[PDB]
Formats: C-alpha cells, sequence, structure tokens
C-alpha cells in the first residue's frame, strides 16, 4: 500500500483531502502532540487544558473508507500526565486505548483499518476517573472517514461539498472559589479535586465551540458565499448537542454520524448524542449572518455554544421579504 | 397568487385547512399581537411571561409546502420591550428576526417563501442574552408546512388525521424568595436577574403542556373516540422532551418534525430535540384516560408535563383484558 | 391458543426462548412477585428499592409479535405499597398500569396482547407522585417482543444473535445526611420526602448498568467470543442514554427500539430516550475487553453507568496493530 503524510491544520478548518477517493485503499500517516496549557475560555474563565496538537478540539483528521491510519503521538516531557487515545472508528484495544497510553516523554505509532465510513470522536482516556477529567479538559477531537465513492443523500445520488468546517463543540466544569469567581490553578492535578465537584452535579459552567466563548465569532466567523454547499461535521465527547443553523436548515443530516445510513432532509435542529460526532449539509441561499448555535439557547448564549455564519451573494425577495418596515400602530 | 387570511385559534387546537392543499401555491396572511403578562404556572407559581398572541405556546398555524406566509406583526405600547420572531420554516435573515424587530407601539410584515414540509418553531429572539430570556417567558409557538399531496407513509401511501393537537412544552425558570417561595415580579425586567441565576444551572422550575400545570387536564383534557387517527404535533423551543402516550403508541412518528422524511413506525416514546417541533400520529384502538407525557417522570409529574387524553369508544377485550381482578393470596 | 409457562431469569440474561417462531401466536404465562428491599448501589450508597422479581432491572421477558402476555403479578404482604404494572408493548388502560393496581397481599391476573414488535419498557406506575418515585425505586423492566419471522436488517434480510444480554439503566436520587453521607432508611416512605428534593433537581446521585454501580463488571462482566452476534437491549425508564461499546460499534442499531424500523448501521454511540428501550446488534472481531457505557463518560464513571464484555479469540493485526510501542522521545 501506498503511505500519505499529513499536515494537519486547526479546526474548523481540514487538511486537503479529495471526497471521491483519488486511489485504491492507502496508508495514511498522522502525528500528534500532546499539549497540556492554560487556554482562556471566557472574559473570566480560563481551563486547565488537556489538548491533542495544542487546540480544542483536537484537528480533523479526514480518509476514506478502507484505508489505514497510522498515528504517532507524542506525550512532551513538560506534561504532567499519562494519555493515549481511543478513536471510535477503530476496531480492539478500547479503541486503541488499550495500546496508546504513554507517559510524559514517550512516543507509540498506532495502525488501525477504517472499516466504516463516517464522522467519530477521538478522545483520550487513560483508565477510570481520568476518562471524563481528560475528555471535559478538552482532550477529544474528530476523525472523519468518507465512503471511497464521495458522499451519497437519502436515494444514493452523489453529494458534493464546497467546503467543510470541524466545528467540535466541549462541555466544561470550571470550579469557582468562595467569592463566585472562576479559579485558576497552576497545573490540571491541582485543579482535579475542585473540578470533580462541578462535574458531579452535570451542570457545565461552558460549552464553547472550537475552545472558547465567541471563538467561531468575530474575527473567527466562518464564511461562505451564496450557492456554497458546506458540510458542518459537528462533535461533542461528553454531552448531548442541539444544533440549529439560524437562518438556514440541515439540507441533508446524517446526525448519529454515519453515511452509509440514509440522511433526513429539511431539518431545523439536528441532535448530536454525547459520545458522538455528526454531520449536515447546507447549501446556502441567502446573504448575511447566520449563527450556528446548540438550541438550548440558554447554552448558546449563556454558556458559549454560538458560531457565527457569515454569507455573501444575492438576496431573493422570493424566499424572504420585509413586506412592511418597522412602523407606528 | 390568492391571498387567504387566517383567524387563529389558541393551541391546543388548530385554524381550520385541509390537509391535501385545495388550491396551487397562495399567501397565507396571519396577524399576532404580542402580550406581556403574568401568567399563572401552579398553584403557588408564576411567569412574567411573553407570549404571540397572549397564549403560550403561541398558535399553531398552518399552510402548504410553496405557499408563502405574511405575516402582520404588531408589539402593542403597553408592552416594555423590543420583539421579533424567527420562524425556522424560513429561509434568511436569522428565520425573519432580522427583518421584524419591533419596539413597544410598532408592527411589521414578513413574508417568507414556506419551502420545506413539516411542523417548525418560531420563537422571539432579540439579541444576545435577550434570546434565551425571551424563549423561557413563552414567547414561541408552532407553524406547520403539510406536504401539498397531505401526508405520506414510511412507503409513500397517503395518511389522514381526523384531529391535529398542537402540544407545545415549555420550561421556565422561576427564581424564589430567601423563604423558598417563588418571586412574584411587577413586569419581566424585574424579574431578569433572578430568573437568569436560575438559568445557569440549567434545572427547569416548570416544564408544561399549553403554557401551565394541568393545562392539557380536566376541563382542558383532550378528547377522542376509538377510531380517530389523531395527530400530536408538539414543540419544545429550548430544552429536549421524550413525549409517550401511556396506553398507546406512536403509529407514525416523525421526531425530527419533518414530513419528506420516512416517519418510525410502533413507538413506545419519541424525542422532540430542543428548538425543534415533531408529530406522531396514533389511531385509537381502546376507551378510556390516557396520560401523553414528557416521559423523564419528574418532568411528567413534579414538573408539569402531564395532559390527558379521554376516549370514548367500545373496549376490546383481545388487546387487553384483566383475567383475574385483584384478590388476596 | 397454546399456553407456554415460562421461567424468568434475572437479568442481563434471558429466559429461553427461540427468535423465529416455533409455533403460531401462542399465549405466554409469567409469574413475578414485587420485592421491597433496601439495595445497595455503591460503597456507601444505598437504595430503598421497589422492584419487580427482586431485580433491578425486572427481568427480561421475549415473546413474538401477536402472541399474547399472561402476566400474574403479586404484592406479597410484607411489602408497604400498592403497585401495579405498565407495560409499554400494551394497547389500552394505562399499559395495564388501570387494571393492575394491588395492595400488600393481592395478586391480579393482566392479559394483552403483544400487537408491536420492539424492546419495551414495563414499569410501575401507581399514580401522580407515585410514578416519578416508584421508578427511580428500580420498578422498571423490559419486554422484548420480536418479529415471528426473527430480526430482519435495513433491507430485509434476516440476522440472527447468537446471544442477548439485556442492559438495564437506571437513575437514582440518593439523599444526603448533613455530613454529606448518604443517607439510610428503614423503609421507602421514611425516604420519601429527602428523596423527593434530590429528584426535585434533576441530578442523578447514581446512575447503574444492572442495579449497581460496578454490576456488570468484574464477577459481573458480560462475556463473548470472536464471531459472535450479541444483541444489547438496553431499557431507561425515565432519564437519556448514549450507549457506546469501546472498542466496537453497533453494527445495527433500532435506538427507539422496534424491529419493523430501518435500524442504522456502523454507530459509535446510540440514544436511548428516557422512557424507552432500544437494541443494537454487535459481531465481536476482536479478542480483550470492552467497556459498554453511557458515553456522559461523568455518567459512565462518577455515577456508575459502565459495564464490561471480556471477549476471548484470536487478534487481527490487520484491524488494529500497535506498529511502534510506547518509547522514549
Ligand atoms: O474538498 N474540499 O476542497
Ligand atoms: O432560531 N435560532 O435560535
Ligand atoms: O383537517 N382536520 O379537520
Ligand atoms: O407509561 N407512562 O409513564
Ligand atoms: O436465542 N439465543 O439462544
Ligand atoms: O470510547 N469510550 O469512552
Ligand atoms: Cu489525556
Ligand atoms: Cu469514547
Ligand atoms: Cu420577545
Ligand atoms: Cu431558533
Ligand atoms: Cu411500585
Ligand atoms: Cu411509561
Amino acid at each position: 500500500l501506498p503511505r500519505v503524510k499529513h499536515t494537519l491544520v486547526p479546526p474548523p478548518f481540514a487538511h486537503a483531502h479529495e471526497q471521491v477517493a483519488a486511489s485504491g485503499p492507502v496508508i495514511n500517516e498522522f502525528e500528534m502532540r500532546i499539549i497540556e496549557k492554560e487556554v482562556q475560555l471566557d472574559e473570566d474563565a480560563y481551563l486547565q487544558a488537556m489538548t491533542f496538537d495544542g487546540s480544542i478540539p483536537g484537528p480533523l483528521m479526514i480518509v476514506h473508507e478502507g484505508d489505514y491510519v497510522e498515528l504517532t503521538l507524542i506525550n512532551p516531557p513538560e506534561n504532567t500526565m499519562p494519555h493515549n487515545i481511543d478513536f471510535h472508528a477503530a476496531t480492539g484495544a478500547l479503541g486503541g486505548g488499550g495500546l496508546t497510553l504513554i507517559n510524559p516523554g514517550e512516543k507509540v505509532v498506532l495502525r488501525f483499518k477504517a472499516t466504516r465510513a463516517g464522522a467519530f470522536v477521538y478522545h483520550c482516556a487513560p483508565g477510570g476517573p481520568m476518562i471524563p477529567w481528560h475528555v471535559v479538559s478538552g482532550m477529544a477531537g474528530c476523525i472523519m472517514v468518507l465512503p471511497r465513492d464521495g458522499l451519497k443523500d437519502h436515494e444514493g445520488k452523489p453529494v458534493r461539498y464546497d467546503t467543510v468546517y470541524y466545528i467540535g463543540e466541549s462541555d466544561h466544569y470550571i470550579p469557582k472559589d468562595e467569592d463566585g469567581t472562576y479559579m485558576r490553578f497552576s497545573d490540571p492535578s491541582e485543579g482535579y479535586e475542585d473540578m470533580v465537584a462541578v462535574m458531579d452535579t452535570l451542570i457545565p459552567s461552558h460549552i464553547v465551540f472550537n475552545g472558547a466563548v465567541g471563538a467561531l465569532t468575530g474575527e473567527g466567523a466562518l464564511k461562505a458565499k451564496v450557492g456554497d454547499n458546506v458540510l458542518f461535521v459537528h462533535s461533542q465527547p461528553n454531552r448531548d448537542s442541539r444544533p440549529h443553523l439560524i437562518g438556514g436548515h440541515g439540507d441533508l443530516v446524517w446526525e448519529t454520524g454515519k453515511f452509509h445510513n440514509a440522511p433526513e432532509r429539511d431539518l431545523e435542529t439536528w441532535f448530536i448524542r454525547g459520545g458522538s460526532a455528526g454531520a449536515a449539509l447546507y447549501k446556502f441561499l441567502q446573504p448575511g449572518v447566520y449563527a450556528y448555535v446548540n438550541h438550548n439557547l440558554i447554552e448558546a448564549v449563556h454558556k458559549g455554544a454560538t458560531a457565527h455564519v457569515l454569507v455573501e451573494g444575492e438576496w431573493d425577495n422570493d424566499l424572504m421579504e420585509q413586506v412592511v418596515a418597522p412602523v407606528g400602530l
């Protein structure tokens, strides 16, 4: 088999790829470096993060069904924790968790066959209580396994996207000092017991896209043009989400994320099961600002789960028109 | 195009309509008036509500796929807030939110084309933090866009309902005084900061059908007869629900709510994604009292999410029979 | 019609049955005894349980679509509560609830026709507030109604399992003494008011498989061999779950649980709606330890929702291989 090396791009973007496989099965080589660091979630709020390649989420990997994935995972010596990786895309050894546990200052190389098409979470899962703590510290990402013959719709005809954005949603449990302010810590372990108490309540303090409140707004706002077919791949490794495109729809949605399943059409809001990634296509019809949200609007607005899409193009009054502008009674 | 004016009926009922379109595409004219008022949720519990037409939920609008909807929205001068409307049925301008923001004492007229069949939430969404607050104050409703050729089942054959009921479920976050009693306020704004703290916990104090605990029980109990095919359209603008008909089933269920998708059959309980409306048909087989619930039974019973259906007709012992009555051991 | 008597086996196992019906419609006789008892949920944590046959969940009953089910339900005189049973599999009388309410020291015999294929919750539901309390005390179980002609896949071809395990997930609301320790009580009623306060927060203290933390680990660990097609039937009577097989997938999944619906394939995680039971088949490919979890990993690890599967067989390096073992940088 040919081998193909890849250079990962941080989310929400995607490394280069073909939808329809150019070749026969290949071996896909990726490398990631584990990075522990405090990140800023919001104006007043920080997280002792544990990341794949410095990002929340970890970067998107793309391959085709029946390729192999061979990943060099590196845990640099300044890190304080063992770490590993579980690919939900993979068969055996706890998704690879059982074969990839590395200490600060080790590497490991795992190969699995991508026997199943879909977008799949991958996350760290060291063992027992370390499993939820590491995930809720940001250590999760997504791999997308495209059918060899590109995407097909509900009746088997090819559909093609012009753009893919990877939206990684994550819940976090930032504990608070006696004064009601979020706590800062020097390292993750110092934060461990107080994070646990928050985690036990199952109420996230933040729920964010691409690692921070507003990360996908302002300078981070996603971009498209009328007529673009955009694929929105959305992961949530630990808790449910109900993605909605305000002003738009899901044209084709695989909310359970697996491309050989029939997608649903015309959805207003769909459902991402915690522990999973889903995918929705939408072809933009109208220019202007859109917002992509978790539709528990408390989660979208008070917790952080809002992204913006800026869309240029010609407006169509047939689809919508302000007939009479805001006027006195 | 012909224009058709409609007189809205408050939920759970529906204004008059045809399932199969009588005509070609038409323009559907609706008008609603925004009403802010304290409503009573339960014996000891009140809400500073913000409503479309005085009801929680806002009334059901019905049209056919490819019609237009032209809505006059009015915000009377005694109201204290700007308000707007986002139709999830609509394409562009944040579902119409961006073109319908009106101050107390203004109106606006929005037209959109109903290009997509299904039941869809519509809700107020003024901007930022006002978005979740206004929704959780009751400002949401549903529009149903029926395929031109009526409803079809999993294999494309026509199915027809004899009755539709619109069940609008809403979560609310009523804050409490120091003594553990729910607070009352003079206006919504006075309640804003204390409601926010409750909202941040993501735990609703109430979760109600048609605006109040027991609203669809007693005098409000829904009604049918053995042999009636009833469509139960169920909205939840902000939080998930898991509707179940006790004693019954969903014969055909579009839990994501969009009629061109294949429905599922024989369901015991289905799932309404927060931010969405779904629909289930059931043809009654047995007379007697049924309960329609959110099947987190804590939500159904402690929070308010229970409705009753009273069904008359002949009992069938073949389906169920008490073989031996309650007798001593 | 023939009558067939059954001897129930406690979960996670299943009484003997045929997948494809041996005979024409029959009458299935079952008997269960209600048992109230304190059970141990975790090292430091007990529940005033109310059970069908002494187990959480109550045992799995299996029949074929169009059979009848005739159940003798017995409430022994040492119990302190009335109790009843609602089969979600059943049509009329609140799933049988309305015809089966028995006092301590009575029995009742209910017959219903199993007109609908799928796995269905059955639970106690005495009336009003007793409904959620009795369920969250463990009184729920599952009945599985197999199509007469066995299971079929997405395109109608027969699929056959070698093993079925019934995984019953339950949320519990164990209140705590002033010192932060879980309370013990002498009887359920003594615990009623303090459990209620916990229930009102909607945050479970425990969320367990087969009635206790670790119940399906260690000596309880599920077992299979490479090449076994295992059916995992998973119930949750009151709250949602997101089952995931770590190291595996759902080959065919009916997450809403009803076998005449098309299953989805290749799922990483699926969704069990509170108030329902779902089913997933998986044919093991790799030997070793797997974990079956609720993929809110806080729920899986901090709350109790983890089971283990121990699988023997030959390892396949084509599916996965540790290319380079854990080595220094
Ligand atoms: O396949 N997107 O360039
Ligand atoms: O319609 N977006 O909340
Ligand atoms: O279409 N119901 O009268
Ligand atoms: O079966 N109704 O809770
Ligand atoms: O049908 N399992 O022996
Ligand atoms: O991939 N199991 O958390
Ligand atoms: Cu880690
Ligand atoms: Cu996982
Ligand atoms: Cu408003
Ligand atoms: Cu919305
Ligand atoms: Cu009971
Ligand atoms: Cu039930």
